[PDB]
């Protein structure tokens, strides 16, 4: 009855795993359109079209800071473009434009018979993710384009207000972040957003890079990013219990969970 539902029923173990059930390939974008460079990750046989997610790094950083999300999410039934920005010194407005440019090109290549993602993408089902100034850029994208189905920025950094945001938004925060300190960024952004479904995962003892490629909480952080994108990009209420149910409750007693805020239930 849910035309967007993909892959078998989830479990605690399937979500914490380094991979979902789908085979995946990647490719470099030949002529990046409005951004610096791109890698596209995709399931080879998802059993239907999937949503697409554009992922941006922070100031000075490159695809390698954020690109573990590529395989982690693509293996779960999503197309994922990880970008480098035209410049490593690009600020959040700039990263937002380049993020949407990246989603547009994924739309362009979904319609390019020569591309490996040809007719693999539901180009109506789009999401945004990113680290630090790239996380701030994700929030700016959701604010400027409310047809986006999901935002899951990590340790976001921005000098903008997000009171108008209507897109379902998970912020992953690092407790000890002195680069985008939560008291000036994550926490105000969370509090400003009154018009949306939302959650804030705060990682215990986490430095600014606590959610980057090779982080030691990838099990838990991966679980929340996949559940989030499954719930909101795929409308998939099989994942609701990991966000708002007893499965979510069980996580609150974990060492790595400093705090969790949400406005459950998600109706």
């Amino acid at each position: 009855t849910n035309p967007y539902q993909r892959g078998p029923d989830p479990t605690v173990s399937s979500l914490e795993a380094t991979r979902g059930p789908f085979s995946t390939s990647s490719f470099t974008v030949s002529r990046p359109s409005g951004y610096g460079a791109g890698t596209v990750y995709y399931p080879t046989n998802a059993g239907g079209k999937v949503g697409a997610i554009a992922v941006v790094p922070g100031y000075t950083a490159r695809q390698s800071s954020i690109n573990w999300w590529g395989p982690r999410l693509a293996s779960h039934g999503f197309v994922v473009i990880t970008i480098d920005t035209n410049s490593t010194l690009d600020q959040p407005s700039s990263r937002s434009s380049q993020q949407m440019a990246a989603l547009r090109q994924v739309v362009s290549l979904a319609g390019t018979s020569s591309s490996p993602i040809y007719n693999k993408v539901d180009t109506a089902r789009l999401g945004v993710m990113g680290w630090s100034m790239g996380g701030g850029g994700s929030l700016i994208s959701a604010k400027n384009n409310p047809s986006l189905r999901a935002a899951a920025p990590q340790a976001p950094w921005a000098q903008e207000s997000f009171s108008s945001v209507t897109v379902p938004t998970l912020i992953v925060s690092c407790e000890n972040d002195s680069i985008a300190p939560n008291s000036s960024h994550s926490f105000p952004f969370y509090n400003q957003m009154t018009r949306n479904k939302k959650a804030n995962l705060v990682i215990n003892g986490g430095s600014h890079s606590c959610a980057n490629s090779g982080n030691s909480d990838a099990g838990l952080i991966g679980k929340y990013g996949v559940a989030w994108m499954k719930r909101f990009m795929d409308d998939d209420t099989r994942y609701s219990k990991f966000l708002c149910g007893a499965e979510h409750q069980a996580d609150l007693s974990k060492r790595a969970v400093e705090a969790y805020k949400e406005n459950c239930p998600y109706l």
